[PDB]
């Protein structure tokens, strides 16, 4: 479902929608061993041959890297090369892992371009359930 989020630095892209499922109301919650489906609609303001995603869980203000199944944006629903003013749908999953403490965690998701600049950066709170 479309979720409310905080933009943490979208620089060469413009976010149109952050859709995380299951998340009808917030904070999203999901148990360890299950994965969220993520679909980010954004419009690029630059051309780029490549794109790379990176996710962090900010736990009590401390960032921790959060692995995803595929980090190449061009293999995540985006047909590269990325073009200026074109709209894309970045799609991936976020597994909730046993290593994550079962408390509120802020998830930060980013996608960068050839120049390592942020197409998008957004944050949302999630509750990790054991
Ligand atoms: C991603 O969201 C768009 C709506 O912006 C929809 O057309 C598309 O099917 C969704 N993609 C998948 C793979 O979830």
């Amino acid at each position: 479902e479309p979720v409310k989020f905080k933009d943490c630095g979208s620089w060469v892209g413009v976010i149109k929608e952050v859709n995380v499922s299951p998340c009808p109301t917030q904070p999203c919650k999901l148990h360890r061993g299950q994965s969220y489906s993520v679909n980010v609609t954004f419009t690029s303001n630059t051309q780029s041959q490549s794109s790379k995603a990176v996710v962090h869980g900010i736990v009590m203000g401390i960032p921790v890297p959060f692995p995803i199944p595929e980090s190449d944006g061009c293999k995540s629903g985006i047909r590269c090369p990325i073009e200026k003013d074109k709209t894309y749908n970045y799609v991936n999953k976020l597994p909730v892992k046993n290593e994550y403490p079962s408390i509120k965690v802020v998830v930060e998701w980013e996608l960068t371009d050839d120049k390592n600049q942020r197409f998008f950066c957004w944050q949302i709170p999630i509750e990790v359930e054991a």
